[PDB]
RNA sequence: UUUUUUUUUUUUUUUUUUUUUUUUUUUUUUUUUUUUUUUUUUUUUUUUUUUUUUUUUUUUUUUUUUUUUUUUUUUUUUUUUUUU
């Protein structure tokens, strides 16, 4: 539907209320999971993934 | 969050050549001449029964062992702090 100006701001700012509180296991996705370094698979990292 | 750039400027008709000139009948050879019946051998002559052995004599029950003796609850950690 359309999209009034308050409306706009409100998911606006929402898109910065994403995924809030949960840095932790983002950045854990992101840079240990993915980026796939040579140091990832070494039999301490196998239950974690 | 965002901070640049993002019209165009040339050329682009044509000019040659492009009929033909030779040759292109024929001339040999092309019947036949030998040989072509037959003459040996071709029955048979040994051997060809048989002569051993062929029952049996051992052994053949059994003698062990065969319950059990431990251990077997628990004692950590486990929200969040960036950017966008």
């Amino acid at each position: 539907s359309a999209k009034g100006r308050a409306v706009e701001i409100i998911s606006d700012i929402g898109n910065y209320v994403e995924e809030t509180g949960m840095a932790g296991f983002f950045a854990t996705i992101r840079f240990g999971l993915e980026t796939r370094y040579p140091a990832l698979a070494l039999n301490e990292f196998q239950s974690d993934l």
